[PDB]
C-alpha cells in the first residue's frame, strides 16, 4: 500500500536520528542534520515531524544560533507541507535531572525544569503543535527512602497546574499528554503504567485539558497488555496522543519498529484504532513512531527502519478491516457474544428492586446449565490469526 | 512483640482455609471449619476475619442450612470478639463464572452476578462489615478479539452504580474496593493495576463510595513497584483496604506470608503505612493477610504462617521507628533532600509571569554545577537495610 | 493445507482431556474417554498420542481394571492407526510428592517415585514408546533454606542413572527427554531453563541417553527467545523431543494453543526446524501440542483448538519456505552476512601463532570504518514478517 | 565488621570509574584515575582489583603510551599490595563490535576480535591474573533471521579453542569463566543463562579449562534464582569466578549494590557460599562486586556505595552464620528433612531388581499417609528471616 498524508504518520527527530550510543557502547552513526530529516520523511509519507527541544537546537545555545537553526526548520517544513503536531521538552538527559525535572528534591532543579518547558511551549505554539508530550523519565528513585511521592506528586501536579494556567492565558490552546514509563532510566518511575498516568491527570486543575501518551513498548515493560490499556483510555477519553513501536516483554527497553515485538497485539490495536463504531477510527490523533533503528544499521537500514514502521501499520489496518468483514468472523464473534456485552445488564428502568424481584437472575438461575455452554472464543482467535497470516 | 486489636490484623478464612489443591495437584489438606478458623485467629491475636459468601456458605445451601451457619459463625465472632470488616463475593469459582461476573458476554450471567452480590451486602451489612471488596479475577480475556473493553467497562461501571445506590438507600454505609490484578486466572485482567482501577472509580455515578483493594504480590506480578503505587492511591484517597502477602516477580501468584517476597519493598511499605504525617499511621483500616500456607505445610505450619505474618510487620515496623529517629538516618534524609519535595516549587503568590522573570530560574541557573552535586542515594539505603538487618 | 503422518503431529491426553479446573475455579468440562480422544485425535490428523500414567488409569485401579482399560486403549490404537512415541509419569498431582518425586526431603517418596516411573516404563515399552519425558515440576522449593540443590542433583542423578539401566537391561530402547520449567507449581523448579537441562544431563552416567523436552512457554515465562535456546539444543544435539504452546511472556503458564501467544518467535520456530541442513529438517521427531483448550469452552471449542494447533503450524510452515525462497530474502539473507557466520574464523592449518602474525587482524585493522557498515537486519525482519502476512 | 584480604572482595574498575552516562543522559562524574582508584580500594578494604583492557588503556594508544600506564598502574599494586585477580576485554563498546565479537557475522570482525583477547591474555598473564572472563555482550540479535545460532555457536567455541590452546602453550594457566546475560544490549545474547553456558562450556576441546561467571542481576533479570543456580554450578564445578550486585527482577540492568535488590536472596546466597560442607566455605575464589555507583551520585556517594557492597556481605555472613548455629533452625533443619536429601534414594548395592522385589516401595506404600504429613518450611524460612533482620 501507500500512506497518504491522512494515514497521519508522524515521527520524532529523535528516531531517526539516534546514533546509536547505547549503555554500552559508542555511536555507530553519524549526526542527521534535521532540514534532511523534514526532506527523507517527506519522501516516505509522513505528515508531520515531532521534536525535544534539544534535539533541534543544541543545549546551551545562543539566542542568534537558535534563531537560524528555527528559521532554516521552518523552510524546511514550509517546502515539504510536514507539520509539527506535537512537541516535547528535554528533562532527563543533562546532569542537573538525575533525580528528575519537575520532582527533583532539589527546588532549583524544579524551577528550572518548568522554565525550560515554559520556552518550548512558546516554539511549540509558533510551530502550530495542538500537544505538548510530557515524559518524566527521570520522575522516580532507585531507592523507596529516596523519594516522598506523594510530595512529588504535589509537585508534578504544581508544575503542571502552571503550564495550563500559562498556555490558557497565551491562548496556545495546547492538549498536555503525559506518557507513562515503568523504569528505564530510574529504577522506578512515577505514573508507571497508562491507569496511574489517567488518575493523576483527574487530581489536576483543569483536567480536561490533560490526557496521556501511552507507548506500547511501555506498558509490554511490565507484561500488561497494550490494545486492552488503550480501550480503557479510549473509555475515558484521554487518548491525546500514541507512540507505537515493538518490544519483546519485560526486559531494557527496545524501540523496535512498530510490530516488530508483539505482533499479535500490534494487530488487535491497529483492529480497536481503525474500526471505530459508525465505522470510522476509534481515534483520529497521530499515529506517532517513538522507536530506533538498531544499532547494527547505517543510514539505509535507518530510512529502511522508517518505511517498515508505515508499512506495518498499514498491512495490519487491511488485515483488521478484512477480518471484520469476514462473514466467518461474523458468525464467529455471534457465537462469542462479544456484542451482547454492549446490551446493558438491567432492562430500562430496571433498578435493584426490580433485579430482586426477579426469581431468574438468582433463585431460579441455573448457573450448571449455563456453565457448560463453551464461547468459542479459541475459534475467533485462530480466524483472527489467518486473517493476519493472509492464509484467508 | 505481640499484636493488639489495635493492630486490626485481618485474614481471609479461605487463607487459613486454603486446602492447598493447585493447579498440577490435589489437596493436601483437609478442610478447616469456620467456627475453629475464627478460634484460632483469635488466640494468634487477630481482630477480624473476612470471607467470600462461598467459604462460609457451601454454594447451593438451601436456607435452613446457611442460616444455621451464620448463626453458629455469629456465636463464635460473639464468644471471641474478632469482627467481621470486609466481605466478599465468589465470582470466579462457578463454572458460570468462566468468562467473568459483570462482565460476561453472557446477559443472563451478568444479571446472576448481581443478584449473588447483593446477596453478599445483606449479610456483610447484618455482620457490621464497612467494606465491600470486589476482585473481577474472570473479567478479561485469553484472546483480544474475544472481548470488547469498552462494553466490558460500560458493563462493569452499571453493576457498580447499582450496587451503590441499593446500599445508599438501604442505608448500609459500604465502601467498595476494586481489587486490580493483571492476570491470573485469566490471560489478561481487566484493571490491571492499582492505577487503571483507580482511573476507573472515578467514572463512577458516586466516585466517594468507592477505592481500592491492591494486594502486594498483584502489583508485583508486573514487577511494579508496590509501595510507590500505595504512596499513589494515598495522594488519591483511594485506599480503602490493603491486601498484604509477599511474591517472587512476574510468575503465578505466590500469596506468601508478607515480607517473605520482597523484603526491602516490604520494610518501605510499613514505613510508609505506620510512619505517616503527623506521627500517626498514614492509613487506619485492616492490615489485611491475603496468602496461602505453602502446600508442603499441615495444619501446624498453617498457624505457623498466620503468625508469621503478624510477626513480620511488627518487626518491620519496629525497625521503620528506629530508622525514621535516627539521628543519622534524619542527616542522611536531610542531605539527599527528602523533605525538600514537599516544598511548593513556586513561591507563594507567584504564577508564571513572575516564574518567567526569575533570570535565576533561567537565563543565569547554572545547570553543570547543579548537576555535579550528588544525592546521597546509596548512602540512605545503605542505612535502610542496617536497620531492617538489625545491624543498627 | 492439511495434515499427513508424515508430519508427525502428536497430542497428550491430559490437552484435549483437561478439565478446566484451574487455581481459582471448578471444572467447566466433563471427563473425555481415552478411547474417544483416540478417535476425534485420528480424525484430525495426528500420528500419535501421549498420556500420564494417572491420564489413563486412575491412581489406584486394581489390576483387573488397569489390565481392562489398556486393552481398550491398544484397541483403539489398533484401529485408527495411531502410534505411542511417548510416556511420561505423574509426578506432580498426588499430595505425597507436594516436595517432589526424585528429590523429595522424605527418602520413602523418592523410593516410591523410581517404582511408579519403572512401571510406566514397562507400558510405555509395551505399546512401542521410544521416549520417557520426566517433568519434574515438584522438585525446586518456595524457600531457600528448605532446599539443599546440591544434595537434589544427587538425588535427581542417582535416580535417571538406575532408571537408563533397567531400560538398558531389559532391552526398552528408550531415550530420555527432561523437561524444563522454571516455575510453577513451585515457587522455583529445580533445571529451569533448557540450558540448566542439558548441563545437568552432561553429567549423568550415559548421556548419550538423555537429552530435554523444551516447551514454547516454559522458556517464554522466563522472557528468554525459544527458537534461540532450540537452536542451541540442535547444537548440542540433544533436542529429543518438543512440546509447542503459546504464552504471553512472564505470568502463569497459559498453554495456548501454538503461535497464539509469541507469533514471530512461533514463525522462527518454524523455519528453524523445517528449513534445515540439507533443504530437509533440522528436526525429525514428533511435533507434540501440549497446550490446554480454554476453560470458556465446550467440547466444540476443544476439537476447534486440536485442530487450530495443526493449523498454525502448516500455515507458519508454508510462510517459511516461501521466506526462503524468495529471492529478496536471498539478497537480504548475503547483505546481512548470516552465511558468513558459517566459515570458520580461522583458515585451514591456522593457530595462534598464525593469527598473532596477521597484521591485518589487529595492528593494520580498520575497526573504525567496519563499524561504519550496516548490517541489514530490519530489513531482512521486515520480509520475514511480510512472508508471515502473506504480503508476499 | 571489618574486611580482610581473606575475605577476597575485588571490585571492576569500571564500576567505581563508572561516570554515570546512562542510555537517557550524560556522564554526571568525570573519570577516576586507575591509580586512584587502586589507593582508594586498597583503603576500603578490596584485596584486587580487575578491568577491561578499554578501561586502563584508552582503545587506540600507541605502545608508548600503553606501556607508560602498564608502568604506573603497577606501581600504584606494588604500593597498596592489591592484586589482579582477573582481567578481561572489551569486545563491546567499540561500533565494530555492533554484531558481536566471535560471532559477528562479518569475517573479519571475529579475526580482530581474538586478536584483541589474545592481547588482553598478554597482559593478565605479566599481572598474574589466574581467570579470564569473557562477556559475549554483543553476541546475539534483536531479529530471529539475523543470526544462525548453530553457526554462532561453531563460532564461540573455534574462537575459545583457540585462546586456551594458547594460553597452555604460552604456559599462563588461565582458567576461563564465560558470562551468561539474557539480554542487554542485545536483545536477546548467546547463552542467556548459568545454565546455557554450562551446557555450552562441556563442548569444547579442553572443558577443565572453563567455567562460568554468574552474575546476580543477570539470572535475576529472568526472574530465576539466583543461589538455586549458584548451587547447581557449584554442583557442576564450574564456578570460577562470581560477579556480586543487585538488581529488581526484569527491567533493564540496574547493578545496584550487592544486596540492595532481591534482599532474601543475597542472604541464602551468602549462606551457601560460606557454609559449606565441613565448616569451610563452598566457594574459594573471589568474591567480585560488578556494580555501579548510582547516577544521582559523588565520589563521595561513589566511595560509599564501594563500602555499603562489602558492608553487605559481611553482614550477611554474619546472620548466615548465627543462622546455622541456632540450635532452634538446627532443630527446624531436622524437622523439614533437609539434610535427609543427602542419603541416597538406594541402599547399598540396591539396583532396579531389588527396588522393584521393594514392597514398601510401592504396593505396600501409603501415599496418602505420607501425602499429609507437612515439611515445616514455612517456620524454617521465618527464623531464616529473624535472624537476617537481627532479631534472633
Amino acid at each position: 500500500v501507500q500512506a497518504t498524508r491522512e494515514d497521519k504518520f508522524s515521527f520524532g527527530l529523535w528516531t531517526v536520528g539516534w546514533q546509536a550510543r547505547d549503555a554500552f557502547g559508542d555511536a555507530t552513526r553519524t549526526a542527521l542534520d534535521p532540514v534532511e530529516a523534514v526532506h527523507k520523511l517527506a519522501e516516505i509519507g509522513a505528515y508531520g515531524i515531532t521534536f525535544h527541544d534539544d534535539d533541534l537546537v543544541p543545549f546551551g545555545s545562543d539566542a542568534q544560533t537558535r534563531d537560524g537553526i528555527i528559521a532554516g526548520f521552518k523552510k524546511a517544513l514550509d517546502e515539504t507541507g510536514l507539520i509539527v503536531p506535537m512537541v516535547t521538552t528535554n528533562l532527563f538527559t543533562h546532569p542537573v535531572f538525575k533525580d528528575g525535572g519537575f520532582t527533583s528534591n532539589d527546588r532549583s532543579v524544579r524551577r528550572y525544569a518548568i522554565r525550560k518547558v515554559l520556552r518550548q511551549m512558546d516554539l511549540g505554539a509558533e510551530l502550530g503543535a495542538k500537544t505538548l508530550v510530557l515524559w518524566g523519565g527521570r520522575e522516580g528513585a532507585e531507592y523507596d527512602s529516596a523519594k516522598d511521592v506523594s510530595a512529588a506528586l504535589d509537585r508534578y501536579r504544581e508544575a503542571l497546574n502552571l503550564l495550563a494556567q500559562y498556555s490558557e492565558d497565551r491562548g496556545y490552546g495546547l492538549r498536555f499528554a503525559i506518557e507513562p514509563k515503568p523504569n528505564e532510566p530510574r529504577g522506578d518511575i512515577l505514573l508507571p503504567t497508562a491507569g496511574h498516568a489517567i488518575a493523576f491527570v483527574q487530581e489536576l486543575e483543569r483536567p480536561e485539558l490533560f490526557g496521556i501518551n501511552p507507548e506500547t513498548g511501555n506498558e509490554q515493560m511490565s507484561n500488561l497488555n497494550f490494545t486492552q490499556g488503550i480501550a480503557q483510555a479510549l473509555w475515558h477519553k484521554k487518548l491525546f496522543h500514541i507512540d507505537l513501536n515493538g518490544q519483546h516483554g519485560p526486559k531494557f527497553d527496545q524501540d523496535l519498529v512498530f510490530g516488530h515485538g508483539d505482533l499479535l497485539n500490534a494487530f488487535s490495536l491497529v483492529d480497536l484504532l481503525e474500526n471505530g463504531p459508525d465505522g470510522a477510527p476509534a481515534y483520529d490523533g497521530p499515529r506517532h513512531f517513538d522507536y530506533k533503528p538498531s544499532r547494527t544499521e547505517d543510514y539505509d537500514g535507518v530510512w529502511e527502519s522508517a518505511k517498515a514502521n508505515i508499512r506495518m501499520y498499514l498491512l495490519l489496518k487491511e488485515r483488521a478491516k478484512a477480518f471484520r468483514a469476514d462473514p466467518e468472523v461474523q458468525e464467529a464473534l455471534a457465537a462469542s457474544k462479544v456484542a451482547e456485552l454492549k446490551t446493558p445488564t438491567l432492562n430500562p428502568g430496571e433498578g435493584y428492586a426490580e433485579l430482586l424481584a426477579d426469581r431468574s437472575a438468582f433463585e431460579d438461575y441455573d448457573a450448571d446449565a449455563v456453565g457448560a455452554k463453551g464461547f468459542g472464543f479459541v475459534k475467533l482467535n485462530q480466524l483472527a490469526i489467518e486473517h493476519l497470516l493472509g492464509a484467508r
